[PDB]
């Protein structure tokens, strides 16, 4: 029985998604192209000459859908398990992660400013709702708590002014505050701790991150995969349903599961018949996201005290370049060689927040100095460095309005985008998210399904949990 031929760009785990589907399903008819030598995309990891193992910034694992995690049993055996111990360097003090529910571990000057502030914006009431995520977390958690923590950490992580994005990506993300709650820790010392979708995660015991969908990969028809630099996809022409590839192939397709950044497909993607496609050069340009430098510092011997059971880290202020450290070492034994230990430090880029590349490294080191992550006599066995393009699609305002100018015509020619940027919703950003987009889509071209859940309503995806399993388990 002949069925559709399926094409999937992009070994990242959306793709990864729908090739999994296909594969469960037993469907015959498709094929997978990835420019990379190796699957994973932003969920890789990196070997270095030094035996440290990176990922491409903190990746833990923590899924909303019951099919995903079972992928990840299937996939990998060897799994560690831990309580997540996070925690923001701010004021001086180490304050557990969020910073909002936790601000008695502040200076008692810093503490009172947060808390009276916090209390006049309690009183504060408004006609209309926020326009912008600034004008948002500025009511609803006080002068204090913004201008310690939420203005200056966001643009160090986003580098784009929060008052730039969007206010609805926030539900999983940004905690709330209760003030009698937090009257209550002022009284008793009490830390508040185990918010959130990843208070517990796991990570797999050796290969980092990338060995996931090394495994997955190793599970797939290996005919039906395409690893090499000459299937980078350079084309697609919608009319004559082909992608070119910058090696000069050229293979058909009845559908396409992109996944390359959606601001990429629109600029190569040309045909007949697309509704508002004059306007797609334009809404390219809009596409606002930043960049994300990964410095990988090794560290001779064991990590301090305070630091060892700690897993990331928050840093808002300016006496360090990164917005988070991870204590990769502390994820495995095997992320390092013997007698040593790691930081995984992330630091972000864009045009509002450029980065001197020649000095970043030495400046890296002199935050973790200055921030009580290393010590002058601290010996540095290895520093690695990795610089990802795109690596946050930030929630601009504006986002939605663009994306349904184009996806819809995008998919009524049967051309999915996908995935972190192949969708470009944060929100719904993560591996199991973006995973599951893969599956869904492929469930929806089908026709199993009639729409795509996690890809369309972000609310609904994260207030729940998917139950059904994945049955090659
Ligand atoms: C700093 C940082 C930190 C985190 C995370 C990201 C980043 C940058 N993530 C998010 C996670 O990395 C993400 O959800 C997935 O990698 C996205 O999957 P995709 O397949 O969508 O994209 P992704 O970028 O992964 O994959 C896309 C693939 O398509 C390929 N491609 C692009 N263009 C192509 C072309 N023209 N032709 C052929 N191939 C092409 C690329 O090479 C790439 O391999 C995360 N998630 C999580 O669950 N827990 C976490 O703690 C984190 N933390
Ligand atoms: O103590 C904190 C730390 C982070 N955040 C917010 O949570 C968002 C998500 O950050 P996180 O490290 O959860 O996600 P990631 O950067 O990995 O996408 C950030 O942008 C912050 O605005 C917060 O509200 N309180």
């Amino acid at each position: 029985l002949l069925t559709p031929k399926i094409v999937i760009i992009g070994a990242g785990p959306t793709g990864l998604g729908a090739a999994v589907r296909l594969t469960e399903l037993g469907y015959k008819n498709w094929h997978l192209y990835e420019c990379n030598d190796t699957p994973g995309g932003l969920s890789r990891s990196f070997l270095d000459e030094n035996g440290f193992t990176w990922d491409l910034g903190g990746h833990v694992i923590f899924s909303h859908y019951q099919y995903f995690d079972d992928v990840m049993d299937w996939a990998v055996q060897g799994w560690n398990v831990l309580q997540r111990e996070s925690w923001v360097w701010v004021r001086g003090r180490w304050v557990p992660y969020p910073f909002q529910n936790n601000i008695h571990r502040l200076p008692e000057q810093d503490r009172k400013r947060c808390l009276d502030e916090l209390v006049r914006s309690h009183a504060r009431t408004y006609t209309e709702p926020p326009n912008n995520f600034e004008e948002s977390f500025t009511r609803q958690f006080g002068e204090g708590i913004a201008d310690i923590f939420m203005r200056p950490y966001n643009f160090k992580v986003w580098a784009v002014p929060p008052c730039l994005m969007s206010t609805e990506w926030v539900e999983e993300r940004v905690a709330p505050v209760d003030l009698e709650r937090i009257r209550r820790n002022i009284q008793e010392n009490r830390d508040d701790l185990g918010w959130g979708p990843n208070a517990t995660f796991r990570f797999p015991q050796r290969g980092g991150t990338g060995i996931i969908y090394q495994a997955i990969k190793e599970k797939l028809p290996s005919e039906k995969l395409t690893f090499n630099s000459g299937f980078q996809a350079i084309a697609i022409d919608a009319d004559a349903k082909t992608i070119t590839f910058s090696n000069g192939e050229v293979v058909s397709y009845d559908y396409l599961i992109s996944t390359v950044p959606f601001d990429n497909l629109l600029r190569m993607t040309k045909g007949t018949g697309f509704k508002g496609y004059d306007e797609w050069p334009a809404i390219a340009d809009k596409m606002v996201y930043s960049s994300t430098n990964v410095i990988g510092i090794g560290v001779k011997g064991t990590p301090p005290p305070h630091l060892k059971t700690a897993c990331w880290l928050y840093f808002p202020e300016d006496t360090s370049p990164f917005y988070r450290a991870t204590v990769f070492s502390n994820y495995s034994k095997y992320n390092v060689p013997e007698g040593h230990w790691s930081l995984m430090l992330e630091v972000s880029e864009s045009k509002y927040k450029p980065v001197n590349h020649s000095t970043l490294i030495e400046d890296c080191i002199v935050g973790c100095l200055a921030s009580n992550l290393l010590l002058p006599e601290d010996l540095l066995v290895s520093k690695w460095h990795y610089r990802i393009e795109k690596g946050y699609p930030t929630p601009f305002i504006g986002r939605n309005n663009l994306l349904e100018k184009a996806q819809p015509e995008l998919m009524s020619r049967c051309i999915y985008s996908r995935g972190r940027f192949g969708a470009w919703r944060y929100e719904v950003g993560n591996q199991d998210h973006s995973f599951m987009q893969g599956v869904e889509a492929i469930d929806h071209v089908l026709g199993l399904a009639t729409e795509e859940t996690t890809v369309a309503n972000p609310g609904r995806v994260n207030g729940t949990r998917a139950t059904t399993h994945f049955g090659l388990l």
